């Protein structure tokens, strides 16, 4: 560990200035069936401190000494002793016979070769059909640490430089990169069948934002209001069919919106958006060349759903948000990832709302992010938004940082921050921040300084403490408080929300798990004065003290990142209001009441009957979010109980509650022919239909059967509205047999819209026949049938089926080596797989099997799913206790109310 | 522990031998303050000293003593002082250390007083319970075999140590007391308390401890004196007797006893033979001399509600138990390593006795699907064992319990039938009569049997053998396994080799006979019998009997009388196939089954291409008889276990639908739309299988039938419209098609069932649900004695595991509840072994093997008791399954697709 090349962080002795990179992809296999790329690069770097070793990143590259070292101007150049590759720390190491001089620059040259693999990382290959022709293209994904997989570089985000990219490609293919082309392409001297395309120099930026693509893709375009050229690229067929039109509608105006909102121009002449058939995450914010999954950019007005449409605008908005938060201004290191991802996850709502103002999509942050992340942030094995820099060291640890904490808690905490500052004041602070650190890097402390500057120049908004004092507690310690109110005395208290008394908190907090909390409140339907709970375990205020015929609720619209519990009497008054006139309570807080009480019940802080009682009013609820809250909450109940005697009465209860909503949606939609007008009501319909069919409501089963029967009789004319397809497809396959399954499989393999393929993949997992589900699992590891990008999500879908649960858990264990080698170093997929197949575990036996699984595979380890496994273990232990203590009361409650 | 001390060895010393026992027992049929049911006892055993010893070692298990022993002399005997007494739990001994040695040639009497629990554990003196109206009834009953006599009173508890027994029962004055013998005089009030009475019984014959029985209950009886003067009584719950459920047993029991008496020229020596049905009982029945005990589904019968299969079970189990009166009771095995001398014989001559009571059934043929091919599946393993194992291998109680298996019962019956067949039963029974007369009230080994059979052979001329009886039968008895006989019909070349599954099969049990057999070979050529042949103990021979012209075919082992399987060259196989296609009638029906059985078994062991076996099912399209279809169903059952979670399953079910549909349609017509059963037993069995197969593979006509009838039953539950023969299938398929409504209805019927036959069909059918939550809830019930009797717990678990959806549920269930399962059944005949086998049957992957290995490792501390060999066989079979599935799955998939 005393040798620098055996440590995961680079030395500070050398800093890069600029790169020349030329890459040449071969889109046809050689004799060994390998797709390869060849490359050559020159990096210019400066020596800051004397050193006799050059340490630079290199991953899965073969060198054809491995480097040539030259000097810039004055520099005296030491001889190369030897060069070696250190694979563990992913280094190319150049041992010298003498030291480099400080203040002096050097240029290092290399020639290399790597595989154009189907692994979705570095420079990789993507494939599709066009008619009967197999097409292969070359594309990139550098984040987090795979730029090193395409050329040797100082591969850390803060070490910014300019890049001069050249692509050598077949003369009838299009070459794309971050910047526009520099002049025209020229024929490759040795062979005019190839062309050479040089691109303009990049801005000072991070290695992980580099991109370059060689394909036959086509585009549509428009110049945006701020003069920036927007293009939408995709497979020729998708463009011809008009599937890029929607992205073109929204991209430019959203880019222009952010520039104005943050008073900071986008400094590139273009922003390309491109849809790839093979892609790991949802998208990637490469500066000037934003890459996308097809289901995140393309859109078919006749075949895509309102949900698909919403995904497209928010992912685009998210990626464009990064152009400021990530690209222009970049985290100093991955331990501060939320500076990138937290902001993009919040700012995406702002951008998307600008493009689709009628949706009220800003409200979707509460189910989508706030309560999404609280499930994990309640664990002792969570982590704070900003982790200690030394905890984030290996590539696996970096990958795992891309989680619901960095994204969703980051967005939630930032919304709370915006809300008590006002967005007007917030964006002034952010503008100051962006201008000051443009083309550089930041930490969380830099953010506070510019927000504080804004608050101090300003007299209308007042705070109980400095921005840092308040925000350090939401940022540097994990978790969140439960705020408890005694409405008889107005006593208000706070404590760290934890699942168990068993929960063993070992991460020490310098802030003693106390927060400064912004508390809004509403009494008898009328807004009260704002209040700030200081960093103390308890306080008192008459705002929270009620008369016996009054009621209060705190955290209006759940702007604050916390949950609320009341005394039993105030809960009863809330319940009575929801029966008498639920309109008096804001719709989001109707959801809150369900979310919080179930979550409290999960942690045995309130009786379970409280949570269940809070769903009784849903009988007469039409609106999206309170129903969403109940479905999300009872989803945990299903996972715990859908293999027990509780399941029968639970479904009976759900049938009873949802039937009136189903009937409501049967009439207003005119027998399902006319969709509801606005987004929320369309979402409401989708959930009602899903719930009705999921819980066996006969009217829904017959609807699904009839529609799917009709489709099979006329395959070219799909009679099912896109909004309804996921439920109709699933229920019909569940009701049906092999005829339905094989039909849908045929539709899947010929699908020409990814949205539709996505729905088919999920519905196929709904079979009630073991042999079909197991045969399906077998397909997931066959790239001809299921793309690698979709393998884990399909496995998770099958595991969600109660009959598929043991099949998938067995499958995952038996195929672990392949699954780990393919995904175990990546973000999202691997972690989601582990969380997915272990969600149900609620017995000592299941826990022992998880522990045995862990022991069996310890030597290799669990890579970017290491924290996921720990959380999986903690949550199963908690589930064991909760099921044991809750089963009897829950069973009886369902029986009595159904 | 110190093996130099006799109280630390499992076998008793031979220094002391029992003469007679006095045993007084008093069951308390109401619990004490702690909720314990107990029994109190007093016993005196008289024994002789054969050789000088300063220690008395006697068996004792779970008894509390109130030293623990008083030792007295008979007349002259020099009586040593007792130094001290101790209980050694591991070897289940009461140990009396003496000052100086007992005197050889002289007798002693040893008295003890003791207490034990009347547990619900089905062993020793235990309790059984049932409802009568709204009153909970409790009774006391016994089960001593293999070695729980010691659990009721201290005794020399080994089968060869016979004695007479004077039993006294102290019981409530309004309950009936039964034992082996009739009462001696009247009952008398208990002196201290006339609410109790005292019943002394007549002295038993000289017999083994494991045959003792005594019962205290409210039961009633029907009776009849048999043709041989013996009183027969049928005992059961008062309500069962009142409804006439004991009548069929009364019809057949006496005649079967008289038949055996005459057949073996050996009279039954006791004045009575009681048969009694118990609500709680481990095995099928037990042959206690004078008081035969039974599961209710083995003795009782309702002509309106029981099936023909239920009927066949009753008469064959009774015949089996009565068979034991000679083979087991009168003449007893010397030690448990020769168990087949008891059980092989009872499993064979049960067919003879049942055929006497029901001669129209032709039930003797049922030995082929029931015993021969049943046991071959396991006897194909390196981890099998011979009929007679080395005595030193059968030592502990777990090992003794383990011997009660398909080898000792089913291979035993098969080999004995083979023996009977080549001696002729007339000659056989003459040798057996000589055997019984010579060893009456004593004990035997396999060698004693050959000697008397040989004497019969030598005293005649018409029947010829190629060697001594011992030379032939030692090879079938002392080494495990069986040969595959392979013939090249172009040359007449015939050869034999030990049948094993894999090329990795690791046989470590050495054979002094080099795994060669002397084999009786019958044959048929183009439908006409050929001269008989014996293959000698040689790996290869040649005979023109087995050489055919290209126009001819031959088949060996007519009616599968011999315990072996047969393979032919491909051209002879093709000729057989052509015969089956052209005119199947030319081939004897049992041999049509054999063709299927053998070809699938060879396919399983990679000895023939799988396509051969599958091709041999193509003619079933036009087959109407029971046994060839049974062969296919039993054979494809393995395919189902291997493939019902794979892409093969769809095409497999499709093929089976296609094949069974004409048979379904045949019976729909013949039975006049299912209203009239076929006349004979075999055709009734064929209908049952046709219906089961059609529904299980999703034939829509059958599915419609089951839903319609079950809907009709639910609309009028007191008038069940489903004929008993069809209930198992109809119930199952309706439950599978249906939901919670059907399940809860069936559960209600089960918990109010007054007939165990019906309860059994309901239990099995409830396991057919396709809803995980219903199956898992059901599993929870199986360890609740209020809902599922302990006697039915493991069979119910096995039914659920057979459901492809229930497989992971039951495997997890068994693993997570193993501690309770082991201490309840691990000691422990039939149930425990069956449970391990049932839940692991499907394993065919490296992952499943690893999981089974880990399971083994996890519980090695306690061990696996009477399921130890079963676990080793499970592991061996899993390993073979991995290889077979890997190498067969492609050909099997393509075959089913093409032919469906
Ligand atoms: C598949 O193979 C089988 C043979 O294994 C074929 O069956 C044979 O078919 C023959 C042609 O019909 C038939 O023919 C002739 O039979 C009777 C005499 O039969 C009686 O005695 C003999 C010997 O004892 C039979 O074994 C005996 O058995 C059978 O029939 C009984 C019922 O009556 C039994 O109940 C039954 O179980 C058993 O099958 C039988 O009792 C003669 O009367 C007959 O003469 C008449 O037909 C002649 C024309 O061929 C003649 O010219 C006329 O003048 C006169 O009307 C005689 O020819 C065999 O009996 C029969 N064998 C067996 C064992 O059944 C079967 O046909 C074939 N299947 C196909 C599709 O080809
Ligand atoms: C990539 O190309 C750019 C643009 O030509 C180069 O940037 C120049 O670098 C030189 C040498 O240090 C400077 O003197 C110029 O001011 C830069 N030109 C500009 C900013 O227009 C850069 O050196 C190249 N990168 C390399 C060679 O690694
Ligand atoms: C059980 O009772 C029998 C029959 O009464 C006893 O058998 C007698 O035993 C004596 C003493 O050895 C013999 O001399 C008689 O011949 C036996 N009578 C018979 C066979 O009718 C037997 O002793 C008793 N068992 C005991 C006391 O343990
Ligand atoms: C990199 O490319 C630029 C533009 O072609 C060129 O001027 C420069 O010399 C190259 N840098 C080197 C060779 O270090
Ligand atoms: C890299 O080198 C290794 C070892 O020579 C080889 O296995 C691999 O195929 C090479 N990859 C290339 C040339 O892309
Ligand atoms: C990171 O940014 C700071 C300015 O906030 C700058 O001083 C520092 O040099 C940067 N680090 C690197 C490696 O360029
Ligand atoms: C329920 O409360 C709302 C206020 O949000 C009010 O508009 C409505 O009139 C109330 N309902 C009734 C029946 O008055
Ligand atoms: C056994 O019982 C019989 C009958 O009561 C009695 O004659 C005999 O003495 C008893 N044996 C003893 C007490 O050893
Ligand atoms: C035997 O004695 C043990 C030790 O106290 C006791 O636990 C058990 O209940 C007793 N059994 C009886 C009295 O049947
Ligand atoms: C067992 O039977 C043999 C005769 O076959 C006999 O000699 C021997 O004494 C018996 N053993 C015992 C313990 O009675
Ligand atoms: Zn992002
Ligand atoms: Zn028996």
């Amino acid at each position: 560990q005393s040798k620098p090349w055996n440590r995961y962080r680079l030395p500070t002795t050398l800093l890069p200035d600029s790169y020349n990179v030329t890459l040449r992809p071969y889109l046809t296999p050689n004799a060994d069936g390998l797709y390869i790329f060849k490359g050559k690069s020159i990096v210019r770097f400066i020596c800051q401190e004397p050193t006799d070793v050059i340490i630079i990143h290199s991953k899965k590259l073969n060198y054809t000494h491995m480097v040539v070292l030259r000097g810039v101007g004055d520099s005296q150049v030491p001889e190369i002793d030897r060069t070696e590759l250190v694979e563990l720390t992913e280094y190319l190491v150049v041992h010298l016979k003498g030291s480099l001089q400080p203040g002096h620059m050097y240029e290092m040259e290399s020639e290399f070769q790597g595989e154009l693999a189907d692994d979705l990382a570095g420079f990789y290959r993507s494939e599709y059909m066009e008619g009967n022709v197999k097409k292969v293209l070359a594309t990139t994904q550098m984040q987090s640490t795979d730029a090193r997989k395409s050329f040797p570089c100082f591969d850390e985000p803060a070490m910014k430089a300019t890049f001069n990219i050249t692509l050598i490609h077949p003369n009838n293919l299009t070459a794309l990169s971050n910047m526009p082309p520099k002049g025209s392409s020229t024929p490759l001297a040795e062979d005019p069948n190839w062309s050479v395309t040089e691109f303009e120099t990049t801005p000072v930026m991070s290695t992980y934002l580099l991109a370059y693509i060689v394909s036959e893709f086509q585009s549509v375009n428009e110049t945006a209001q701020n003069g920036v050229l927007i293009r939408i690229w995709a497979r020729p067929n998708a463009i011809a069919e008009g599937h890029g039109m929607y992205a073109l509608n929204v991209t430019g105006p959203i880019l222009n919106f952010f520039a104005n909102h943050y008073n900071t121009s986008y400094p590139l002449p273009k922003s390309d958006q491109i849809a790839l058939p093979d892609f790991n995450a949802g998208a990637m914010e490469n500066w000037g060349l934003v890459t996308y999954r097809e289901n995140a950019l393309l859109f078919d007005p006749q075949s895509s759903s309102i949900s698909n449409k919403e995904r497209v605008v928010t992912v685009i908005a998210h990626e464009l948000a990064h152009q400021w938060f990530g690209n222009l201004v970049t985290l100093a290191w991955w331990n501060d990832l939320w500076l990138n991802e937290g902001f993009a996850s919040y700012v995406e709502y702002l951008g998307a709302d600008h493009a689709e103002p009628t949706w009220n999509l800003k409200d979707l942050i509460v189910p989508g992010d706030v309560y999404r992340v609280m499930a994990v942030d309640a664990l002792a094995s969570s982590h704070p938004l900003t982790t200690p820099a030394e905890e984030v060291n290996t590539p696996a640890q970096i990958s795992e940082m891309f989680d619901s904490i960095s994204y969703s808690k980051g967005a939630s905490v930032i919304r709370m921050l915006s809300n008590f500052l006002t967005e007007d004041l917030f964006k002034e602070g952010l503008a100051s921040y962006l201008h000051a650190f443009a083309y550089q890097n930041t930490t969380y402390l830099d953010l506070w300084e510019h927000l504080q500057k804004a608050v101090d120049a300003q007299t209308s908004i007042r705070l109980p403490d400095t921005v840092r004092a308040i925000m350090d507690r939401w940022t540097l310690q994990m978790g969140f408080p439960v705020i408890t109110v005694d409405t008889k005395t107005g006593n208000i208290s706070q404590k760290h929300f934890l699942l168990d008394s068993e929960s063993n908190v070992t991460r020490s907090s310098a802030f003693d798990y106390l927060w400064i909390v912004p508390i809004s409140s509403i009494k008898n339907g009328v807004m009260q004065d704002h209040y700030w709970l200081r960093d103390v375990s308890q306080a008192q205020n008459d705002l929270f003290k009620t008369a016996s015929d009054d009621w209060v609720l705190l955290n209006v619209n759940v702007t604050g990142y916390f949950q609320v519990n009341y005394d039993e009497d105030n809960w009863r008054m809330i319940q009575h209001q929801l029966q008498t006139n639920l309109s008096v309570i804001p719709v989001i807080n109707r959801a809150q009441v369900i979310y919080d009480s179930f979550n409290l019940a999960t942690a045995h802080m309130v009786p379970v009957t409280l949570a269940l009682d809070n769903t009784l009013f849903l009988n007469g609820e039409k609106e999206y979010m309170p129903w969403q809250a109940a479905l999300s909450s009872l989803s945990y109940f299903s996972l715990m109980f859908d293999r027990s005697e509780v399941y029968g009465p639970m479904k009976k209860y759900l049938r009873k509650q949802v039937e009136p909503l189903f009937q409501h949606f049967e009439t207003l939609t005119k027998n399902w022919t006319e969709r509801p007008e606005n987004l929320m009501d369309q979402y409401s319909e989708i959930n009602a239909i899903s719930t009705a069919c999921s819980n066996g409501l006969p009217q829904c089963e017959n609807l699904a059967k009839t529609l799917f029967d009709q489709w099979m009789s006329d395959p070219e004319n799909n009679p099912i509205h896109p909004n309804l397809r996921s439920t109709i497809y699933c229920n019909a396959i569940a009701q049906g047999g092999q005829d339905q399954w094989d039909f849908a499989w045929g539709q899947l393999q010929q699908a020409q819209l990814v949205n539709e393929a996505d729905k088919l993949r999920s519905a196929l997992a709904c079979s009630n026949e073991v042999w079909l589900l197991n045969r399906y699992l077998g397909y997931t590891l066959n790239p001809d049938l299921i793309r690698k990008q979709d393998a884990t999500s399909t496995i998770n879908s099958i595991a969600s089926n109660v009959i598929g649960q043991p099949l998938a858990w067995d499958f995952v264990q038996s195929n672990w080596k392949k699954l780990f080698q393919d995904y175990g170093g990546g973000s999202f997929s691997f972690s989601n797989l582990i969380q997915g197949v272990t969600r149900r575990f609620s017995s000592e036996f299941e826990l022992q099997q998880l522990e045995q699984f862990k022991k069996n595979n310890m030597d290799v380890g669990f890579g970017s799913g290491t924290r996921a496994l720990e959380q999986a273990l903690e949550k199963t232990k908690a589930n064991i206790k909760w099921v044991k203590e809750n089963k009897e009361v829950v069973l009886n409650w369902f029986i009595e109310h159904s």
